[PDB]
């Protein structure tokens, strides 16, 4: 059964820090599409390889160390997604916070980004992602600096965020969400308990993300702003 497999896969050194829901979700899908030789586990296993960062413990240790030495920048350099948004990082948050600076932010599929949020003087942050290694790095930090930050090992496709806040960050995620389960991308924005959200898509290869996002955004949402910064096309929207 699935629970047996989830248990085996989570035993591996390569996947032990993975959100159990994700492994299960993927196990379940690789089953109905196969009925398998049993080794659905293989399809799932190689599906989980690039389901997360493609994030090695090696980079993780390197981060929590870089971090413990005060070098936040480098810590961020050790995470792929954050590393490329690094150069135009400040321009990016000025764009986002320009109109209203949030007290509580909900960083969806946060990654190491929360660190960048600390250095922005954001008071409260709730971040979720599918790899425990991430929280392992940011929590001791937040603790060591009495910064109100909470990490949830959670897959937004099994359960949406139950938290509330002023802003929600959905950076380069909608595409991966939509590809895993049609219509789930917008469904995520609909269930986010925030009046504002910062969404983004990669500029490089919904061939045209702008045309898709703009074309499929629910009428309850409005686009207050749009701009490209570095490798991201950003959209500031408001939920009503
Ligand atoms: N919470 C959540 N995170 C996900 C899900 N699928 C992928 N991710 C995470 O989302 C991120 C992809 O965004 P990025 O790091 O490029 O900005 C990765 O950190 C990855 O592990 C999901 O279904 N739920």
């Amino acid at each position: 059964n699935i629970n047996d497999a989830l248990t085996s896969i989570l035993a591996s050194k390569k996947y032990r820090a993975l959100c159990p829901d994700t492994v299960r979700r993927i196990l379940t899908e690789e089953w109905g599409r196969h009925k398998s030789p049993k080794q659905t586990v293989e399809a799932a296993r190689t599906r989980l390889h690039g389901i997360c960062g493609a994030v090695t413990p090696e980079s993780l240790k390197a981060a929590a160390a870089a971090l413990s030495a005060g070098d936040v920048k480098k810590a961020l350099s050790l995470h792929a997604s954050t590393k490329e948004r690094l150069a135009e990082l400040d321009t990016l948050y000025d764009f986002i916070f320009s109109a209203e600076t949030p007290r509580r932010v909900l960083d969806i599929a946060c990654g190491l980004n929360p660190l960048a949020l600390y250095e922005r003087g954001i008071a409260s942050v709730w971040g979720c992602d599918i790899h425990q290694g991430l929280g392992d790095v940011i929590t001791p930090f937040a603790r060591e600096k009495d910064w109100d930050f909470t990490f949830a090992l959670q897959d937004v496709l099994c359960a949406p965020p139950a938290e509330a806040g002023d802003l929600a960050l959905i950076f380069k995620l909608l595409p991966l969400l939509e590809r895993e389960q049609a219509g789930s991308a917008m469904a995520l924005l609909q269930s986010l308990n925030t009046p504002r959200m910062a969404v983004s898509f990669p500029t490089r290869s919904e061939a045209n993300y702008a045309a898709w996002f703009e074309g499929g955004l629910p009428a309850e949402f409005e686009i207050e702003d749009k701009k490209t910064i570095g490798t991201e096309l950003i959209y500031l929207i408001k939920k009503n």
